[PDB]
Parts: C-alpha cells; sequence; structure tokens
C-alpha cells in the first residue's frame, strides 16, 4: 500500500522525468536542512523510492517482485533546488537516456549532446547557456543532454570520463567532439559547420538542369529573386532555410540584372519570393502553379512552407499483403480523420528515411476495417513494415514526435523483432522463439525494445524475436501466465522457459544453447522425493535451491548450467524454485537463497552445504566432485597381473606411494579421470608401498607413475606406455585419440 509510486504521488505509468519532478517537490519540502522537526525519516522513504524507480534494473524488478527482491544517503537542499534535473524544464534539450541513445543519434538527424555530471561548478556554468543556445538554433538540429550521473555505463562506454563533454552526431559519420570555448556564439558557429546549408545561385544556363533534377526526385525549389533596388531575402535568411529545409526543399536566389532573360521568362521582374512545387510552371500568363511569399524572415516562410508541403500519399487497400511484404513502408494507420493535422514537421520523415528506402505512407482503416482488424489495429497507430518478402512490422509506441518516430522508424526496420498475435503465435514451433509480453503504457517495457531489436539482429537465424501486446492479446498473456510488463520467455517446441537474464545476445544465446540440451533438472517436490530423496545406486546430486527475486540466484544460474554441462555423467544437476515452492523448501530449512547442497551415495549424513565464497562455475564443479568416492579399482599383485597384463581390456594404472605428497595431489584428478573415461578404458591403482615386488617389475622409479594398457586384440596383446601429464581432460583426450588408432 505505501507503494514508491504511491509515495512520490505518481502513477506507475510515470516517465522519469516525472519521477524526477515528483521526487524534487517532495525533496524540496521534506529536506532536513529546512526542517527541525524528526525530516531525515519522511525524506529517507521517498529517497528510497527515487533511487529504485529511476534505476532500470531496480524498477523493472520491483514491477514483478515489489520490495521482496530489493535488499537495501542524499544531498543537500540546495542541490535540489538549483542542480537537480537541470534540464527537466526547457522543452528545447532532449534527455536521452541509455537504452533510447543509440537509436537517437542514429536516426539521422543533427545532434548536439552535451555529456554533464550534475553539480554546482559542473553546469551552470554551462546550463544556462545550454539552454539559450537550443532556442536560438532549434529547427535547425536536436539539442540533447546526458547525465552522466544517472547513467555511469553510457558515458563510459562512449569514453566520456570528464565533464563537461560536448559531441555532435550524425549517422554516416564519426562523432566530433567540441573542444572551444562554450560561448552561445562559439557553440552556434560550430554546429552551423555540421548543418548542410546549401544556397545556390540560380542563372539562366543552370535554371532548367536544377529545376528538373529536382522535380524529378519530387523535391520543390524556394528561389528568391533579387533585383537593385529591391528587397529580397537577405543571405543570412536563405542559410537559416536551406538547414531548416534539408532534403525538403532546395534554396536558392536569382540575381535579375545578370539573369535579365530567365526574369523575364518567368515574367518576375520585381523582387518576389515563390516556392516552386514539383510540376510547377511559371511564365507571363501561368502563374498559379507557383507559391508566392510575402513575407522576408526565414521562421514565417518555412511555417507557410511546411504547412503547403503535401501529406503522405494514401496507401491503397488494393495492394496491400503483396505490396506491404515485398517493400519498406512506414503506414500511418487513421480512421476517417487525418491525426497529422497539426503535426506538418512529419513530413520531414520522407526525406530522412529516403536512404532506408521507406515509404511513408497513410492509410485510412474506414475504407477497408477488415485489413485494420486482422492487423489488430483499432485506434489510429504507427507501423513501420520490413518488407524482406513476409509481412513483417512493428507498432510504434513512443511520443508521437518527429524525432522519436525516426529513430524508431530505423532502428525497427533494419533489426527483427516482429509483432505477434493469436494468429500468429509460436506455441508448438520447431524453431526457438523469445517472445516479449508487455504493455505499451510500461515504461520498463518500451525501454526493452531497442536491447530486443539489438539481440534480434545478432542471432539471426538462431532465434527468432516476436513481441506480443497483451493490451490487446489478454488471453494470450492469461494463457501464459502473464503477471507483469515485460515478461520474456523462450518457446522451445512448445516448452516455456521464462528468461530474467541480461538482454543482450551471447547471454540470451547461451541461455537457449542449454535449451535444446538440458543439464539441470528442474526438481518438483514431488521429483525431488523421487529422484533425490529416493535415489538409488551410484547416484548424487546437486541441487541448487534458489528464488526468481533473489539477486544472487539470478547470478548462480547461468553459472549453475555451465557447472552442470562439464558434470554429465559424472553427478546430477538440479535446481528448485522455492518462490514456486514455498512451503516446501521451509520443510528443506532452505534458509537462504541461493542454497546449494550435495547428495553423497546412499551406501551416512543427509547433505552438504556449499559454504564456499565463489559461486562460480569451476569452483562450484570442483566442490562437488571433491565427495565422489573412488571409482577405480584397488589393484593387488595378483589382481594386476591377471587382470591388467593378462587381460582383454585397456587400461589406466596409478603406481603411487600413500605417503608421497605428489600422490596424494593426484589421486582426486585420477579418480576424476577414471569417471571420464569409465566405458572404454578400466583404471586401476598399485599401492607400491604394500607391493614393492610389483612396482619394481613394472619399473616404477617415482611417485606417481601413470601406465596406459592397450590390448591389441589383433594380436593377443598388451603393449605399456607412460602417461605424463597429470591433468585429468588431457589424458583423457589422449587416451581417446590412442584408441581411434587402435580400430
Amino acid at each position: 500500500d505505501q507503494n514508491f509510486y504511491s509515495l512520490l504521488g505518481v502513477s506507475k505509468t510515470a516517465s522519469s522525468r516525472e519521477i524526477r519532478q515528483a521526487f524534487k517537490k517532495l525533496a524540496l519540502k521534506l529536506h532536513p536542512d529546512k526542517n527541525p522537526n524528526n525530516a531525515h525519516g519522511d525524506f529517507l522513504k521517498i529517497n528510497r523510492a527515487y533511487e529504485v524507480l529511476k534505476d532500470e534494473d531496480l524498477r523493472k524488478k520491483y514491477d514483478k517482485y515489489g520490495e521482496k527482491g530489493l535488499e537495501d544517503q542524499y544531498e543537500s537542499w540546495s542541490y535540489y533546488r538549483y542542480d537537480f534535473g537541470i534540464y527537466d524544464d526547457d522543452p528545447e534539450i532532449i534527455t536521452l537516456e541509455r537504452r533510447e541513445f543509440d537509436a537517437a543519434v542514429n536516426s539521422g538527424e543533427l545532434w548536439f549532446v552535451n555529456f554533464y555530471s550534475p553539480g554546482s561548478s559542473h553546469s551552470h556554468d554551462l546550463a544556462p547557456t545550454w539552454r539559450e543556445f537550443a532556442k536560438e538554433v532549434d529547427g535547425l538540429l536536436r539539442i540533447g543532454a546526458v547525465n552522466c550521473g544517472d547513467d555511469r555505463m553510457l558515458c563510459r562506454m562512449k569514453g566520456v570520463n570528464s565533464y563537461p563533454s560536448l559531441f555532435i552526431f550524425r549517422s554516416g559519420m564519426a562523432a566530433v567532439k567540441y573542444n572551444g570555448d562554450r560561448s552561445k556564439e562559439s557553440l552556434v558557429a560550430f554546429a552551423m559547420q555540421h548543418v548542410r546549408s546549401t544556397v545556390t545561385e540560380l542563372s539562366t544556363g543552370n535554371f532548367v538542369n536544377a529545376i528538373e533534377t529536382a522535380f524529378a526526385a519530387g523535391v520543390g525549389w524556394l528561389i528568391t529573386f533579387c533585383s537593385k533596388g529591391e528587397d529580397c531575402l537577405t543571405s543570412q535568411t536563405r542559410l537559416r532555410l536551406s538547414g531548416m529545409l534539408d532534403g525538403l526543399v532546395n534554396v536558392g536566389w536569382v540575381d535579375c540584372d545578370a539573369q535579365d532573360s530567365l526574369c523575364k521568362s518567368l515574367d518576375t521582374t520585381a523582387s518576389t519570393t515563390a516556392y516552386f512545387p514539383p510540376g510547377a510552371t511559371l511564365n507571363d500568363r501561368e502563374k498559379s502553379s507557383v507559391l508566392f511569399l510575402n513575407s522576408l524572415d526565414a521562421k514565417e516562410i518555412y511555417m507557410e512552407i511546411i504547412h503547403n508541403l503535401p501529406d503522405f500519399e494514401l496507401l491503397s487497400a488494393n495492394q496491400l499483403e503483396d505490396r506491404l511484404a515485398h517493400h519498406r513502408w512506414l503506414v500511418f494507420f487513421h480512421f476517417g480523420k487525418n491525426e497529422n493535422a497539426n503535426d506538418p514537421e512529419l513530413k520531414k520523415l520522407k526525406t530522412l528515411l529516403k536512404n532506408e528506402h521507406i515509404q511513408v505512407v497513410r492509410f485510412d482503416c474506414s475504407s477497408a476495417p477488415g485489413i485494420c482488424s486482422d492487423l489488430y489495429v483499432f485506434q489510429p497507430s504507427l507501423a513501420v513494415f520490413k518488407g524482406q518478402g513476409t509481412k513483417e512490422y512493428e507498432i510504434h509506441h513512443g511520443k508521437k514526435i518527429l524525432y522519436d518516430i525516426l529513430a524508431f522508424a530505423k532502428e525497427s526496420v533494419n533489426s527483427h523483432v516482429t509483432t505477434l498475435g493469436p494468429q500468429n503465435f509460436p506455441a508448438s514451433d520447431k524453431e526457438p522463439w523469445l517472445v516479449d509480453f508487455f504493455a505499451p503504457w510500461s515504461p520498463p517495457s518500451r525501454a526493452l525494445l531497442p536491447e530486443l531489436r539489438k539481440a534480434s539482429t545478432l542471432l539471426y537465424g538462431q532465434l527468432k524475436v516476436g513481441t506480443l501486446d497483451c493490451t490487446i492479446h489478454e488471453g494470450l498473456c492469461n494463457m501464459y501466465n502473464i503477471q507483469a510488463y515485460p515478461t520474456t520467455v523462450v518457446f522451445n517446441q512448445s516448452s516455456i522457459h521464462e528468461y530474467e537474464g541480461h538482454h543482450s545476445a551471447e547471454q540470451i544465446l547461451e541461455f537457449i544453447e542449454d535449451l535444446r540440451n538440458p543439464s539441470v533438472v528442474s526438481l518438483t517436490p514431488s521429483t525431488f522425493n523421487e529422484l533425490v530423496k529416493q535415489r538409488k545406486h551410484d547416484e548424487v546430486w546437486m541441487v541448487d535451491f534458489y528464488s526468481p527475486w533473489s539477486h544472487p540466484s539470478q547470478v548462480l544460474m547461468p553459472e549453475w548450467k555451465r557447472m552442470a554441462r562439464t558434470l554429465t555423467g559424472l553427478i546430477n544437476v538440479g535446481s528448485v524454485d522455492c518462490q514456486q515452492y514455498h512451503s516446501f523448501c521451509t520443510q528443506e530449512n532452505v534458509q537462504r537463497y541461493p542454497e546449494i547442497r550435495f547428495y553423497p551415495q546412499k551406501s551416512a549424513y543427509q547433505y552438504h552445504s556449499y559454504n564456499g565464497w565463489n559461486r562460480d562455475a569451476y569452483s562450484l564443479r570442483s566442490w562437488g566432485l571433491g565427495f565422489l568416492p573412488q571409482a577405480s579399482i584397488d589393484l593387488t599383485p595378483q589382481t594386476f597381473n591377471e587382470k591388467v597384463l593378462q587381460g582383454k581390456t585397456h587400461w589406466v594404472v596409478d603406481f603411487y606411494a600413500p605417503w608421497s605428497g605428489p600422490s596424494q595431489n593426484f589421486a582426486p584428478e585420477f579418480e576424476l579421470l577414471a569417471r571420464m573415461i569409465k566405458g572404454k578404458v578400466r583404471a586401476g591403482k598399485v599401492d607400491c608401498q604394500a607391493y614393492p615386488q610389483t612396482c619394481q617389475k613394472a619399473g616404477i622409479k617415482a611417485y606417481p607413475s601413470v601406465k596406459l594398457y592397450q590390448y591389441e586384440r589383433a594380436k593377443k596383446s598388451i603393449w605399456e606406455e607412460q602417461i605424463n601429464s597429470r591433468d585429468a581432460k588431457t589424458i583423457a583426450a589422449l587416451i581417446y585419440g590412442k584408441l581411434e588408432t587402435l580400430q
């Protein structure tokens, strides 16, 4: 009831910014420095709520388990009042978080990003300037900020160790660090270097070519005509428009005194500024094609032009399926009303996505309802199709704003996450699927999507990846017991394995490779009782009693599986989910998660608990194999001569003294060897202290000595070789190599 969202007066659907500001208002009101009451106590609860809700891992964990997983310090009032959330109230500054960063600065737009550390002398020298700078260049490029304080990994990985650091980004080119003085005019001059601001002087000679070339590419021309003693667009205005309209409209000018025959031909003797759409025609008799402008100001002219540019082409429903599967499309689904009417800036998507070969289109669901229905589109939505032969798409769940949409379209179309539903769900598929059950209103769900996309590309051909919108497909989510968002699940031949590791390609792949060849038995109370408690014969068990809300358990799980792979045919490896079987684990005295236990041969202790410091695969494996009893046969002079020398099978033999230190050090490794090669080679030990005769005959000079005996079936004979290696795995491979060359 005292939920962290409730404590900040905020909903579970709150953005990072909404959480930050919510915390800030409470922090300023409940801070110690402003209250002799109590203070610290009330302030420590909201600070705990913030510290958890601001962390990507902790918030997703909190959403899934609440407080049970989270295990257990602040700044001055001054800090929260002046230095905290420093750009949250500056609309021109786009704040970027770790997982949305790469998609943003690789969108295709020009980005100038302030990597800063929050503080008094850090920023605030810069912050006011950075705010004014964003206003000045608004419309020409994106101004970003990254709080390295909250995204240390992101700053570290980008090689940013000192603050502030200023970088220009643009897809297709390397990042450019700015080292100049951080005045507004210097920042501006630096950024303008990277803006595309081409203004063409048009003339009688190049006019027709410039127009036709542009028109064929579907691009119009903004042209100002200058003559003596007439006002026209100044060079600075011309440059402004050039950058503002980059890829949309070419900016140019004509000197009419120098280009008389051109200005006569166009019948524009005076000073005019005109926009020429593709298809436009201008002469003394025809002027309706052209849009003449009255302003001399860049923004006033831009606003008029961007509104007059044509809307996206309306996609015919007749084409779909065939057209949708073979081409890249960015589709604005609408229901009668064009929902994009209030934002002409979206028209820039055409030119920005030209190199991605995406056609940006509108589709009217009121003209073919069945089409939108079978796509499970019920409200206006945005979808980008991959067009590689099949109809594959993702739905945009970000802000309905240009830079966010663009970032999504490019990232999604170049990755391999697809949208699932009841009709295409891999409930019983041959190839393995990774399915992400989520809600669009969930900020950790949305945040996961870039990771998922990245992994989808790296794992192409090995793992298929899809998302399922539980907000729409409630029946499917219930069926698979989805209790929180996001929940990622691997479907392997209708087997279901929830995945709670990091969503990087390498760890997902390792997790999947274990699934194909299981190493750990997932044990139930019923099946633990039958396989472990009622274990028979020569069989031992290692069991990890874990809980999914436990952090050290989550760390152990991949190590535990790594270990189990190396223990094939040596030790049985199991695991128990103590969240699911809480009562059972209570009866088994599991007082900590994770609990690791070894179960020896029945034939006197119940089990042994692991109490080592390190819980990596190698040290857990060594601990377990150390419990195993002797596998090698203790030979006598009688049996050594009878069963080895006069035998018909292959042997490895350890000649040793029980007092020899090296003999004792090698003893466990020999027993490991015996179990490894068991089935092809018998193993024996010879106590040279007890039987000096036999070791004398064998010619043993040093303890321990290892002999390999191979039976030549064709010649009914055993021949002997010395083994000098003392590494079990090494010896085993060596022996096996020899056995192939024996048949």
